[PDB]
Order: C-alpha cells, then sequence, then structure tokens
C-alpha cells in the first residue's frame, strides 16, 4: 500500500485555518461542490500531519495497542478520503458518497479517548511518571486532541448542512446566558441525583459597550456547552462535598462579561479551592487519568482545547481554603474567531 | 587584578538557600560571628554566580555604559567582601568593619533598577524589540533582581540585627490585613492628590481552618507593603480613570484566605480590565519600559519576584469590560517558605 508515501506528500502542506466568516460563507446557498472540493485536499492536509507526527513518537509508545489500533483508523480514513481525488465535483453520486464517507470515517474515530486513555495507562505503569514524560504526553496528546476537534468540525460543518437561524454547528446568534443556563441545570440534575443537594446559580451579565443588552456571539454552542457541563459539575462536586456538615450551601456564581475584544465567563465557586502547586495537574492527561459525578464530561485537558481552537483559553485560579474561579475566554469579534490549529 | 579568577572559583559552588527557620535562628541571642562567616561565604558564591551569567551576556549588550557601571559595582562589593575570608571571627573590629562593608555594597548598589532600565531602552532602540530580545531580557532580569533581592536580604538580616517582635525585616507575627489596609491608605492618599476621587476598601477574611482567627504569619512585610502597593495603585488607577464620566466608584475588593498550604491575597478592581492577549506584557521589562500615580512603586516584574522569593506567586486575571484580581500567593506554613533563588 501507500499510507506512508500519502503521508509524506501531504505533510508537506500547511493546514489551512478557516475563520468563522469562511465557515458561515460554505453554509450557505448550497456551496457543496465548495466544500467538496476543499475538503477533499484539506482533511488529507490535516490527517497526514497528525500522522507524521504519530509516526515519529518513540518506538516503546509508538507499538502499543492503543496507538497501532489509532495509527490504523487514521490510515483508513485517509484512503477513503483518497479516493475522491480524482473524482468529479459536478456527479451528484460523488458528493452523496462523500458525505457517507465522512459519516463513517466521524464513527470510526469516536473511541479515541478512552484508547489513548489506556495508551497512557499502559505507559505509566511501563515507564514511569516523571516530569519529563509528561510533558511529552501533554505536548503530543494536546495537539493530537485539537488536531481531532478541527477535524470533526470541517465533518459536521459539511455532514449537518448538505444532508435559516443555524449554520450547522455554528449559532450566529449565540446567547451565551442561555446556554450557561442549560449546562448549569443538566449538572444539576446529575447532583441531585447523587447529592440530594445542589447550589444554585447566579448569572450576572456585564455588556461594557452597550449596557442593556443580552450578550450574543457567533460560536459553536455544543462547544461551549461542553466547557460549561465540566465545569458546573467540578465547581457542584467542590461546593457539595466541602459543605456535607454544614447547612448553607454557597451558589455558583457565574459572571459574563462582554469587552472590545474578549467575551470572558467566569464561574466561581467556594467549594474549599486546590493549592496552586497542585493546580497545573487538573490539567495533565497523565495525572487526571487513573485506572459520583466523575463519569460525566469532556475533562479539562479538552474543555480548554474547545477554547483555544478558536483563539481563547480556559484558566483555573483558587484561593485554597475559600474557592475557584474558572473562566473561559473566547472572542468577541467572529473576524477573531479563526481556528487555531497544531503548528506545523 | 582577581575579579575574572573569584568570579570562576566562587560560581563553583551553589548558593544555599536558606528557609525563614534558618533565618529566624540567625537572628537570635547574638550568633553574630556565625551570621558573619556564613555570610564571608555565602555572599561571594552568590555574587558571583550572576556575575558568570553578567559576563555571558553577548557583546552588543555587554559593552553598553549600563551594564559596564552595574559589572563594575559587583566586582567591587565581590573583593570588599574577600578582605574578610582570611580575617579572625573573635576580633570584635572585624566584625565591625564587616557590618561596615555590608552597608556600603547595599548602597553602592541602590540605582541598579534605573541603570538597568536604561540598558533596556538603549538596546530596544539600538537591536528592537521583537519576540525573542524579550524572552532574553525577561530571563536575565528576573534572575537578576530575584538574585539581588537574595542578596539584599541577606544583608539587611545581619545590618539590623547587629548593628523582641521583629526579627530584622521578618515578622513572625505578620497581620496580613494590617498590611493590606497601611497599603491601601497610602495608596488613597496618593489617589486623593492625582484624581480628587478613591475607591473604599473592603477586606474579607477566610481563616478555613479557624474560622475565628486573624490571620497572621511569619512573612518580610516591607515585601508584602511592596507587592499589596504596586496592586492598589493599579487598581486605583484603572477604577477612578474607568469611572470619570459616572458617579458611584466600585470600591476595591481584597480577600485574604487561609489554606492548609497556601495564604492567598486576591485583590479585585472594576476598573474594566485588560484583554487577555495585553496580559503577559504587564510583567515584561522590555514593554513596561518607556524613555500621574506612574511614578510610584516597585513594578509589577518585581513584585512578582518578592512573591516567588519565598516559594509564592503573583498572578493577574482580568475581565475585560468589567475589571481585573490580582493575587498573591504566599506559603502559609513558615517550614515551606524557603529561598528560591535563581537556578545555576
Ligand atoms: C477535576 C474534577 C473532575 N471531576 C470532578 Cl467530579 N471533580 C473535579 C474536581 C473538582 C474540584 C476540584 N477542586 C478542588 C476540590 C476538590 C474536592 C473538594 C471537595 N472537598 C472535599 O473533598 C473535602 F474532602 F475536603 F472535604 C473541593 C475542592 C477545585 O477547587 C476546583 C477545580 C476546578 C474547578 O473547575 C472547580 C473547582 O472548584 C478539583 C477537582
Ligand atoms: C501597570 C500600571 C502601572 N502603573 C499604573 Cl498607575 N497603572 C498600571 C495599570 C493599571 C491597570 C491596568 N489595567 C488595565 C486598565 C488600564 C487603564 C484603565 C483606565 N481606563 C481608561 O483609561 C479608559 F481610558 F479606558 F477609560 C483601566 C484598566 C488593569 O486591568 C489592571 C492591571 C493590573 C492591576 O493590578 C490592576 C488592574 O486593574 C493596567 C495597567
Ligand atoms: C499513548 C499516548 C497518550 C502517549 C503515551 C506515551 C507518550 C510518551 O512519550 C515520551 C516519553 C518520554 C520521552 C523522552 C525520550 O525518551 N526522548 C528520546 C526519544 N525516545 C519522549 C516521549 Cl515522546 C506519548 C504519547
Ligand atoms: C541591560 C539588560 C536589561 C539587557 C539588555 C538586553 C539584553 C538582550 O539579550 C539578548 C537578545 C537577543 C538574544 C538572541 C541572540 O542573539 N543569541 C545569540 C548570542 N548573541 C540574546 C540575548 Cl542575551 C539582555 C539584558
Ligand atoms: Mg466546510
Ligand atoms: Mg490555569
Ligand atoms: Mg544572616
Ligand atoms: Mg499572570
Amino acid at each position: 500500500a501507500s499510507a506512508p508515501k500519502y503521508i509524506e506528500h501531504f505533510s508537506k502542506f500547511s493546514p489551512s485555518p478557516l475563520s468563522m466568516k469562511q465557515f458561515l460563507d460554505f453554509g450557505s446557498n448550497a456551496c457543496e461542490k465548495t466544500s467538496f472540493t476543499f475538503l477533499r485536499q484539506e482533511l488529507p492536509v490535516r490527517l497526514a500531519n497528525i500522522m507524521k507526527e504519530i509516526n515519529l513518537l518513540p518506538d516503546r509508545v509508538l507499538s502499543t495497542p492503543s496507538v497501532q489500533l489509532v495509527q490504523s483508523w487514521y490510515v483508513q480514513s485517509l484512503l477513503d478520503i483518497m479516493e475522491f481525488l480524482d473524482k468529479d465535483p459536478e456527479d451528484h453520486r460523488t458528493l452523496s458518497q462523500f458525505t457517507d464517507a465522512l459519516v463513517t470515517i466521524r464513527n470510526r474515530h469516536n473511541d479515541v479517548v478512552p484508547t489513548m486513555a489506556q495508551g497512557v495507562l499502559e505507559y505509566k505503569d511501563t515507564y514511569g511518571d516523571d516530569p519529563v514524560s509528561n510533558q511529552n504526553i501533554q505536548y503530543f496528546l494536546d495537539r493530537f486532541y485539537l488536531s481531532r476537534i478541527s477535524i470533526r468540525m470541517l465533518i459536521n460543518q459539511h455532514t449537518l448542512i448538505f444532508d435559516p437561524k443555524h449554520i450547522g454547528s455554528i449559532d450566529p446568534n449565540c446567547n451565551v446566558s442561555e446556554v450557561v443556563k442549560d449546562a448549569y441545570d443538566m449538572a444539576k440534575l446529575l447532583c441531585d441525583k447523587y447529592y440530594m443537594a445542589s447550589p444554585d446559580l447566579e448569572i450576572q451579565e456585564i455588556n461594557a459597550a452597550n449596557s442593556k443588552q443580552p450578550i450574543h456571539m457567533v460560536y459553536v454552542p455544543s462547544h461551549l456547552y461542553h466547557m460549561l457541563f465540566e465545569l458546573f459539575k467540578n465547581a457542584m462536586r467542590a461546593t457539595v462535598e466541602s459543605h456535607e456538615s454544614s447547612l448553607i450551601l454557597p451558589p455558583i456564581k457565574v459572571m459574563v462579561a462582554l469587552g472590545e475584544e474578549d467575551l470572558s465567563i467566569k464561574m466561581s465557586d467556594r467549594g474549599g479551592g486546590v493549592p496552586l502547586r497542585k493546580i497545573e495537574r487538573l490539567f495533565s492527561y497523565m495525572y487526571s487519568t487513573a485506572p459520583p459525578l466523575a463519569g460525566f464530561g469532556y475533562g479539562l485537558p479538552i474543555s480548554r482545547l474547545y477554547a483555544k481552537y478558536f483563539q481563547g483559553d480556559l484558566q483555573l485560579f483558587s484561593m485554597e481554603g475559600f474557592g475557584t474561579d474558572a473562566v473561559i475566554y473566547l472572542k468577541a469579534l467572529s473576524t477573531d474567531s479563526v481556528e487555531r490549529l497544531p503548528v506545523y
């Protein structure tokens, strides 16, 4: 077969980050043929870039069953996409079987996270969990997961639009507060199920330039939901367990600020907090992988990748003895919301 | 002369970080001879370590008048200290002229900050202000200033004690709130002088393990004052200028938390804040050097060195459109308060 030639050829290209605008433009008025011709070039570049990095991992990592299985998904997905390079954009059955091919590729990779998690486990027990190992895992998974988010975003844009308010997974009129409430509601439901107390929510908005207006943005609200949900679940765990022997339960307080450049979402809790020393660990794939609410959500590392993905960030800071603020930093202006892709 | 042999010899040694305990022990019951024999070894190691680093700077930096002048102070101070190596600890005139020598050395170096500032200016205008330059300046000055804080601390411990509550510059019973109030009071005074409005203060304490108790610690309260004062001055500037056309002026809110491991001091303002993109810049010697309240205080970079100096930190996070939290993280337990010295 040809996977290594394909990988080599296509990793000579640089991925092409898209902006929100570019996304919205692909997504109306059936630009279908256009999405197609972009994607058949772009997905291989993206796939191959990460595949090259996978192949450069040391052999004692690369020969593990978990990496072998993922190496195998990428090869197959890259080949499935190949089939279409020389095919004819005007032929509607071409467009059709390409959408089928996208769905199948998306399915094939649904379980990477737990797959990678086993590889981390194997390596931790097999070579150790020293700081150097940790940085290398962190470095590799951040890139790899960031890479993964970007590909799933391309595929979802195409399959949702090519099967009027929403544009695939982008809401050009996202109501930030609405998403905060829904993710709160869902985390509370879980909370009340496993603890039979749950804190209230208090939302405050600060729309600097327009005192009055509800705060809206162009965003991928499924992403924003992932991040809010992870954050609520942690804050609820903290708050509830830290107040078992007490009567008053602090609310969880969220602030939504709209500046010239940032849209920031702070979520404050009084769960007793974490010492500065132990904070980075929460972001570590290595330390946050071991063999109640613990089962739910995308995790802090991935939540932060979602924020970084459109040039934002997710940060924590705590006051041990008191509680923790978690802030999601997003770009307020759609013209600043451009894909951030691992550097090659 | 012998400066380069001395530098080489003494940079073969590693500085010896001291803990609060070690500091308190030198500082009572006249351990004077002991402080003397420690210092005559330790100061040269410390001086020489930084001097070695100064000599490794590229020539286009090293040949500048500002660096030449500082290179010259260190040489002289290292030599003044040399005079004592073979001298006799039992002779009281020895002890005496050594204290004189310490005072003189401290004076000789009083003006490094503005000296270094001219070197940064020269280099910025002479070679540019690109990101690489910036990291190298940051790296060098952090180390150099951290080095400087540690030496001044040794000298001040000796000269204050060898000329009962306080122990030189260490207060084994520092009242954190007291220092917050005093630095607030001083920053307000300045504020009212240049603006004729100034925000109020609100202090809240959270003593996790002892709900009741005022929060106390073993610290160098002059340091804690430097950091609180810089932070108040910024928060007052922000708050006041951001509310000129408005009637209500938010207070500046400080929280003092005492955990198992951290003592944290958060100072919150509603000055409108800073976008995430521009935050690191506030810590940059390069960008925060250009040719009202602006004249006062030690600066953010040095304030953070003071916090790092005893294994703590100083961090900022803002919500553009709203305001800024600044948190000083200190070690709650004196057994964790050990000098952090630049690595060699
Ligand atoms: C990482 C994580 C994953 N899943 C779940 Cl359910 N929780 C966490 C989690 C949650 C809170 C924390 N802590 C530390 C913490 C841990 C446990 C507790 C509960 N208290 C106790 O267990 C105690 F035993 F002391 F009583 C409080 C705080 C925080 O301070 C915190 C961190 C992130 C965040 O977004 C929000 C936060 O509040 C750490 C881990
Ligand atoms: C670094 C510094 C040094 N000296 C002085 Cl007097 N001030 C500052 C300073 C202060 C505040 C900021 N800003 C940004 C800022 C700058 C200006 C203003 C005032 N508003 C305006 O000038 C406006 F023009 F928009 F109205 C508000 C915020 C902050 O958000 C902030 C930073 C650190 C800190 O500890 C506290 C802070 O509040 C930046 C620089
Ligand atoms: C399965 C995934 C999560 C995973 C598991 C484990 C790893 C571990 O990766 C390491 C560990 C140590 C070193 C230093 C070193 O030895 N360098 C020289 C090259 N051998 C390099 C790498 Cl790439 C990465 C990704
Ligand atoms: C005066 C103080 C504040 C000061 C002023 C200026 C500097 C600047 O230092 C630089 C700038 C660029 C580089 C890259 C490079 O050229 N590397 C190869 C070696 N030439 C290295 C260094 Cl050490 C430091 C400290
Ligand atoms: Mg598309
Ligand atoms: Mg963080
Ligand atoms: Mg001493
Ligand atoms: Mg910071």
